[PDB]
């Protein structure tokens, strides 16, 4: 298991524009196009992201290319963030993937504000951090995904992604 396979499990793969769990136009492996309610706006975002007139449909290779970019943008945003970088730097490779997953889903700004959960992760108080992370809108709105990510932080293993 690795960050690509992990996010592929959590985000799925769809080749036509769809609405994500928040109702926002998305394509591929969780590539958010726009928060605008306009499908036309989403289509402009898509054609711009792919570099051609897509008519709302892409190939698997194109989806994987956006995913390459999006995973790196999650990492780059962690490293540029004064609250997230020290946590990321303190973590092992598996738990780093859990943090990347959170940032991919919710954005740098939101995760960076979880000052108690971040402190507990930095302190390597894994069970405490896991309890604290579950006191979140994130956990309540996407509990199965959050449980997998939280188990990854709690254990430092990929056990929650086995058989998926
Ligand atoms: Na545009
Ligand atoms: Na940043
Ligand atoms: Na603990």
């Amino acid at each position: 298991m690795n960050i690509f396979e992990m996010l592929r499990i959590d985000e799925g793969l769809r080749l036509k524009i769809y609405k994500d769990t928040e109702g926002y136009y998305t394509i591929g492996i969780g590539h958010l196009l726009t928060k605008s309610p306009s499908l036309n706006a989403a289509k402009c975002e898509l054609d711009k992201a792919i570099g051609r007139n897509t008519n709302g449909v892409i190939t698997k290779d194109e989806a994987e290319k956006l995913f390459c970019q999006d995973v790196d943008a999650a990492v780059r945003g962690i490293l540029r963030n004064a609250k997230l970088k020290p946590v990321y730097d303190s973590l092992d490779c598996v738990r780093r993937a859990a943090l990347i997953n959170m940032v991919f889903q919710m954005g740098e700004t939101g995760v960076a504000g979880f000052c108690n959960s971040l402190r507990m992760l930095q302190q390597k108080r894994w069970d405490e951090a896991a309890v604290n992370l579950a006191k979140s809108r994130w956990y309540n709105q996407t509990p199965n995904r959050a449980k997998r990510v939280i188990t990854t932080f709690r254990t430092g293993t990929w056990d929650a992604y086995k058989n998926l």
